[PDB]
DNA sequence: TTTTTTGCCCGGG
DNA sequence: CTGTGAGCTTAGCGTTAGAGTAGGTTTTTTT
């Protein structure tokens, strides 16, 4: 029965599996695949806990339809972490049988056409992208499957509804088709109450099972007092551990485990009460291993290793990560550098670290299992801690291979004890649609799109095939205003010429302002404020440098940080006028900036919400810009308050968004501001190939400086040693694009100032003293090379 | 001795002399092809007049050189009428041997990379281009020889000085080289004074001659008396057919070779005086026919194809043409398309057109001879005739031995008798080079242009090497202030940033201002002004419509017409509101342009110099951007006081600008303005499509407005016959770039009607009614082809 | 109160 | 928005910011 050699799998794949684990389903699994229609084809919903083998459910289907039927996977993941690593775990199993699984995740992208794939495993936002291209191909009819994770977020407005959309697509593209399933959607949730009215709305069987193979003792601590699930008074606990200002124990609730050799996960309200706590914790290690109770075991040949590699980053060893990681102690959070995160679970995995707070983004994104886990607080930025983020982090509890029981402690006040006893007894709110108009209010952003993404599709054309699309969605299912809330959309497209009218009955065509918001997967609610800002450059585009061309690619975010608007009042008074010339064609404004140092966000009216938005999207060029022009990652940080972990999201979004905005300049046929920034995609790449790694050696070599030597003379550094400085100064003068130094006729100087300033490699010198030095630092480093 | 097969000719290029020529060379052809040491390569400057078979002296010379030396010869011309002439002439004599001939001239280019060529014949500035990126390329070594047409140029301040400054660099760089020629350089130079001089300078043999196939009767004419060169009474003139219609009776002197039955040419200060003389003329013809020496033998049938193919010009039959050509007469300008002067030089080289009337446009460039040569007055413009285009007006009086002898009359008042008679008892004045300077002077642009180029090609780039290349100059050869004309050069090439000063005498570098310089092969005069304009561009451009990229490729010229300042300053506040964006942008100003409407003259300091320039480019600009607008050339020669010969330049030039700015902008390194301008080029372009011709034809549409319609649905007239007026719509909406209709806030409303404006056809007709009528007018048309 | 003339790399079948 | 303990700093008791998350066509290969 449960021994899956017996299911008819191929023995590669069945190997594979023995490989990666159990040979053995559990129970559960066996019955969901045995349900009476989803292996004939039925679409499927189920759930079981995150510590089940809850995918083994999909990959299995997977497998099958591929295998059965000659038709294109479609797995949809909500983060490109996980997708990452189900791209590489499901490559590993079914490349022996020939099956090219690629995906779609941040910048990473297959090297092929989708018809060429098989299984293509993305993100959320990368799939519905595909669905509008497989739309506007209409080659469609390849896709065979989609399978969902974490369908519950149905619900979720930031980002999520997306799902409705995407799924009521593939519902009304099949109806369409309609009036031996075409596509199957197999669609993954935690437990909901109203789970089996998403069933009925794709028309899917049901299963949802408690079964965890490591159970959980959660518990809420109150005072001294423990209560067990059902308020069951199993526990009162006694500080093992005096600690000033403890109040909580927190230390002794994890040393109470560190004695028993088992680890903690500690999630925290913010980023600066992990690094407190990560701070206090391997302090009274510290005072545990100095005033030598049991004792601590840490094998720190293993931490002087993990803690060298992070020495070798270019981030340096945190000063905080000094102190604690010796102990076993680290943290985590989304401040750090993608590989001091890769690092810190690495060595949390394995165990080498024994205590980690963290915020959030080990509940989700980030399997790290540990035996006890720990909840600082029942508030988060002074929410209540939200029902699904706590059943989030609990399921990190209990680790299936090395231990037997999972236990988890949230800390609450007496006070609080109400919210937590709430956050143990109650359950996630029923799941419900963002399309749904509130009664009185302005038709959804949701709503909007989903009606936009088929007209400019080609699809339902005609005001009465909107009614039928409607009739398709998820909200559709939850009212049982449904036909009044479509033409209110088609006002708002026809109003802001998104779509345009054609009578005969009438007929709605897409705009290029259309199928640009579309093709580009923008959301309308920003290429309002894109284009506000594309058009605005054709009526005067400064071509001399990079910061007009930024503000038209920097991604568009609201608060991005918290801004120091005086700050950034002091930094756009310093801009030279090659550049303070580009913020008042962008129409940064003095009045504007007066007030946001003087005063509050401004009540938004669209000219004053258009006139923030303005701001904010220069806030962020300027940074962007400092990050091409090489200044220090460690001086960036201090002069807009930014952190490295956001750094590298912006270095990430910019990247795509220079990809986004040529298609969108492309489609409005505006070819001539294409080109200006196509060739700037070009130059949105951070990271430098091996070619200069030997030559960046050289203090005085900028990259941008590196590449002309390589270029000229694929120098290595002993020959920057050999050549001669006068060749160099050539090779220098001949580097730079032509800027003169003359004044023109009826030319300000300062805009021939900064003409001559930019000329000086680093204020700096001229080229004929670094030329000079360069050479003498070359020479002096090819001596040092070669002792 | 003289019957060419003894000289060894290979018999494809003999029976090809024996096809298109004559068996014998003429006495002197022979004679200087025996001078000892120029068969063994010694250079030649030589003298022939120009009606004896001045270039087979120099064909035999390269067809020896080519087979022998077997190095490849470049072939300078003086106009693209002269060069596209001898190149077919070239090619067809030599190519039965495979010699492979092609050339640079004009916009044209020859099918493979230089190293193709065996031949390059060439225009002046095409070859002094060429020889600068041979030294950039260094295949300097290739050029096995240099022929060279109108050496006597050298004194043209405008152009052909450049003829000095070639011949001095290959002069330099051989002997730089070498201290059996490394290059043969034979010079055509019209019996100049001085000759040994020329000769000397390039230790040339000198050789001239005297002979004519058929001599020339000079006669001067003043009253009723005509005199001899030697003021003897020849005869005194029966005005036959007298009127008052032309006070010196010159009718009479037009109609009496007319009683001969052979051809007249008559040359005329004037455009409009010429118009007007003809159409004297051709009355007179009309005259005797309608009375009726015999009246003139008309043959008319030829005369009503001749004036049906120029009912057939795009531009139709000229009313003038109407007038006159049906009497054999006709006139000649720099005012008429190149079709109608190739038309009609035609009809006259068949000897239909029997008096032709001209301004010097048939002194250079053509040769068209007639048995009588007429001047109409010693003074042309606002001064006396230049003695050398009198010699070149009456050497077209040798009708090829088709006729025994020729004839020139000179006519003039009483008054200046003696300096009408200084034409014809002159000669030419003693060549120079205008490399010379006053010493109260600046050193002279062409000076300018030898020492910056040696420079930038890198050659001579020591300060001493550039006094060596000064030796080989034709100033200092004509010398036996001139030793600091070099010194100044440099001190004001240092000003200007064309070149870099580098210490250990001191060596100088090219700035990429210099090269670009060179590789565009712009004066360093005319740089100052193309850099400021593309300089101050960069501050600011505007993508929105074509006028300020037109700004930087439209054709920088002098007066290329008066400019009626009243009516350019109507058509300047006629702008659209973003077009007077452009005005501002460029530095355009009502407090210049109607100080010009106030007054024509004005001082120029630097701020003036530049003020000028701006304007007089700024309407050619106008001019170009209704060009690619398709505005009709009858609206445009009536709007801004331009004719369809002006205007057919400004097409030719600036086709080539756009190609020159290019390259400017390109090795200035301003790659962003590059591909603006790269891809601009792409439209400044105004051939017929072949798919599109007759769909643009008949149905009446704008090129890009039919374009889309084969691009969206293949039309032929027999399918847009067809279309679906519905259908049409939509793509007559979706065809154009996007323009939004509705106002941004902060905008001028005066600024968005622009916007919404341009979606309207012409009158001013809605995307519903012109898909209509289109519609309608296909489907009629359709029938009245196919009845 | 007014004459004629020239420059550039690159694609095509 | 909501909240509270962290933050500022000389001292020893003043004053508040605060989670994580993502979209593009061409292109893959070197001096």
């Amino acid at each position: 029965k449960l021994l899956l050699a017996n299911w008819g799998l191929p023995k590669a794949v069945l190997e594979k599996y023995h490989s990666f684990g159990v040979k053995k389903m559990f129970e559960w699994q066996a019955e969901c695949l045995l349900l009476g229609q989803v292996l004939e084809g039925k679409n499927l919903v189920y759930s079981a806990p995150t510590s089940a083998g809850k995918t083994l459910v999909a990959e299995l289907l997977i497998l099958k339809r591929v295998l059965e039927m000659r038709k294109k996977a479609l797995f949809i993941l909500p983060f490109v972490s996980v997708a990452k690593e189900k791209k590489y775990y499901l490559q590993s199993l079914f490349q022996e049988v020939g099956i090219k699984v690629d995906g779609y995740m941040g910048s990473t992208s297959p090297s092929r056409h989708f018809s060429s794939l098989d299984i293509a495993v993305c993100t959320i936002e990368r799939a519905n992208g595909l669905i509008n291209r497989l739309i506007e191909e209409n080659k469609m009819d390849l896709l065979g499957m989609v399978v969902v994770d974490e369908l519950h977020m149905l619900g979720d407005s930031h980002r999520g509804y997306l799902l409705e959309l995407l799924l009521t697509k593939i519902c009304y593209i099949t109806r369409k088709s309609a009036s031996s399933n075409a596509v199957q959607i197999v669609g993954m949730s935690a437990t909901l109450p109203n789970l089996e009215l998403v069933a009925s709305w794709l028309n899917a069987e049901l299963y949802h099972t408690d079964f965890r193979p490591v159970p959980l003792l959660e518990s809420v601590k109150v005072g001294n007092s423990i209560y067990d699930s059902s308020m069951k008074l199993v526990r009162e606990f006694e500080p093992m551990l005096q600690v000033k200002g403890d109040e909580d124990h927190v230390v002794s609730l994890c040393y109470e485990t560190i004695c028993d050799n088992h680890s903690v996960l500690l999630f925290c309200p913010s980023k600066k009460w992990c690094e407190k706590l990560a701070d206090i914790i391997a302090r009274e290690f510290y005072n545990l291993h100095h005033q030598a109770c049991p004792p601590v075991i840490l094998e720190q040949k293993e931490l002087l290793e993990v803690m060298d590699q992070l020495r070798r980053l270019p981030s340096g060893l945190d000063s905080v990560l000094q102190k604690t990681v010796p102990w076993g102690v680290a943290f985590h959070h989304a401040g750090l550098t993608f590989e001091e995160r890769d690092i810190i679970e690495g060595a949390f995995r394995q165990g080498l670290i024994r205590v980690l707070a963290a915020t959030s983004t080990l509940s989700s994104g980030v399997n790290l299992p540990a035996r006890r886990v720990i909840i600082r607080t029942p508030i988060f930025g002074g929410r209540p801690l939200d029902i699904l983020t706590y059943k989030q982090m609990v399921g990190r509890a209990g680790r299936k291979g090395v231990d037997t029981v999972g236990e988890s402690i949230l800390i609450c006040k007496n006070s609080e004890k109400s919210k937590g006893i709430a956050l143990l007894q109650g359950s996630l709110k029923p799941v419900r649609s963002c399309l749904q108009r509130r009664e009185g209010e302005e038709v959804t952003g949701s709503m909007i799109r989903a009606i936009l993404e088929i007209i400019v599709g080609g699809v339902a054309s005609t005001s009465q095939d909107m009614h039928t699309y409607a009739a398709c969605t998820f909200l559709a299912a939850s009212m049982k205003v449904q036909l009044g809330a479509i033409e209110a959309c088609v006002m708002w497209l026809l109003e802001n010429e998104f779509i345009q009218s054609t009578e005969a009955g009438k007929v709605y065509h897409p705009t290029h302002l259309g199928s640009a918001t579309l093709s580009s997967s923008l959301s309308p609610a920003d290429t309002l404020d894109i284009f506000a800002d594309l058009q605005r450059a054709m009526k005067g585009f400064v071509l001399e440098n990079d910061l007009h061309i930024l503000y038209l690619v920097t991604p568009m975010f609201e608060d991005w940080t918290t801004i120091d608007w005086y700050r950034f009042f002091c930094l756009w008074e310093k801009l030279p006028t090659s550049m303070k010339r580009v913020a008042e064609l962008v129409g940064v404004e003095e009045g504007f900036l007066a007030r946001c140092v003087k005063g509050k966000v401004v009540a938004r009216t669209e000219r004053q919400h258009r006139q923030m938005a303005i701001h904010k999207r220069f806030f962020t060029s300027l940074v962007l810009l400092d990050l091409i022009s090489e200044v220090p990652l460690r001086e960036i940080n201090q002069k807009y308050g930014c952190n490295r972990g956001q750094i590298q999201s912006l270095q990430q979004s910019a990247a795509v968004y220079a990809g986004m905005i040529t298609v969108f300049s492309n489609r409005l046929g505006w070819h001539n501001m294409e080109l200006l920034l196509s060739q700037f995609q070009k130059r949105l790449t951070f990271g430098i190939q091996r070619e200069l790694c030997d030559l960046v050696r050289v203090s005085l070599l900028n990259a941008q400086r590196a590449r002309v030597l390589y270029a000229s003379g694929f120098h290595t550094v002993a020959d920057l040693a050999r050549a001669n400085i006068v060749e160099v100064e050539v090779i220098l003068k001949n580097a730079v694009p032509f800027k003169s130094a003359r004044k023109a006729v009826d030319e300000e100087e300062e805009a021939v100032e900064e003409r001559r300033n930019m000329r000086t490699i680093w204020k700096g010198l001229t080229e004929r003293e670094a030329a000079a030095l360069i050479v003498e630092e070359a020479r002096m480093i090819l001596q040092q090379d070669l002792v």
